[PDB]
């Protein structure tokens, strides 16, 4: 998951665990009218890098498997990424995030129970990677913003950094899409002018109703608008095109700083299912870890060191 030159035989340590794979309702609305509906299995992944007793950075990723008879639509959603910045930065963060995220994308050792012993997934997978960039001061680590070595990027800088990461781990993929809702074509194109495989737009179905095309991911700027469309029972009228048009005027985008949406796809990848023993936990155990995290003052080495010792 990480190369020796980073971990350095125990100078750095990792926290990494998954939830037990859990069936959920599809994050994309599938009419009960549809033929051969998929089962949806969700896995949460949490990764942190440690340096001695301190957290250096964290990454939370959700994987959604839409399981059809003959193939899987596999969505990989980057939920959160953050840094602590209590110590002067030793590694380039992208050199950690890329490989970890690539490991999560390609991970195929999930132990999925049968739908009411373990289910065998189809060998054909269509990958979809979905990331948004929005320059918050603190995604995972409360009060880290006024740490001395936390490097806070503005929106354009954050976007450039994520395009670089994602490009590096999606070599050969079928498409790479960037949308900056509310920006003109020229401004968006400048971010990807040096990336031959990238183009403006999104990865989802282009026509029809938005809720039947766009996944509703938790704590996603896109998802929050989708949520509104659904709660106001406008799901039956809102098109994909009009959704992306109106997204641009939401407060989060229009008042935001280069808030951007990235999606990449790889079609018809033949995968082999490959046991890889990692720590797996109940959703309650996961949520309990995350709730503890929320209560740590990450400007306080004592509290961070305590949090880490407790996890051990």
């Amino acid at each position: 998951m990480l190369p020796p030159d980073i971990l350095q035989n125990g100078e750095f340590e990792t926290i990494y665990f998954q939830t037990n794979p859990t069936y959920i309702k599809s994050p994309i609305h599938i009419p009960k009218s549809t033929i051969g509906k998929p089962d949806t299995v969700k896995i949460r992944h949490f990764f942190a890098l440690l340096h001695q007793d301190l957290v250096v950075l964290g990454l939370e990723v959700f994987v959604y498997l839409q399981i059809y008879s003959d193939f899987v639509e596999k969505y990989v959603y980057v939920s959160k990424c953050d840094t602590v910045g209590l110590e002067k930065s030793t590694i380039k963060i992208g050199k950690v995030i890329g490989p970890v995220l690539q490991y999560i994308i390609n991970y195929n050792g999930y132990k999925i129970k049968m739908k009411n012993e373990y289910r065998t997934l189809p060998k054909t997978q269509n990958l979809r990677l979905c990331v948004f960039t929005k320059p918050a001061k603190e995604y995972l680590f409360p009060n880290s913003a006024k740490n001395p070595y936390k490097n806070l990027l503005n929106g354009q800088s954050l976007l450039r950094a994520w395009i670089s990461i994602i490009d590096s781990i999606t070599k050969g993929w079928n498409n790479h899409k960037l949308m900056i809702p509310g920006a003109d074509k020229y401004a968006t194109r400048k971010f990807i002018e040096k990336y031959s495989d990238w183009s403006e737009g999104h990865i989802f179905k282009k026509d029809g109703l938005a809720v039947q095309a766009i996944p509703l991911f938790p704590d996603d700027p896109k998802g929050r608008f989708l949520e509104l469309v659904i709660v106001e029972c406008r799901y039956g009228k809102m098109t994909v095109s009009r959704f992306y048009q109106e997204l641009a005027y939401r407060q989060e985008f229009l008042l935001g700083d280069c808030v951007s949406l990235i999606g990449c796809c790889k079609e018809n990848l033949e995968v082999t299912y490959h046991d890889d023993l990692v720590s797996t936990v109940t959703i309650s155990e996961y949520k309990e870890f995350m709730n503890l995290l929320k209560l740590v003052d990450f400007s306080d080495r004592v509290e961070v060191s305590n949090f880490v010792s407790n996890y051990r």
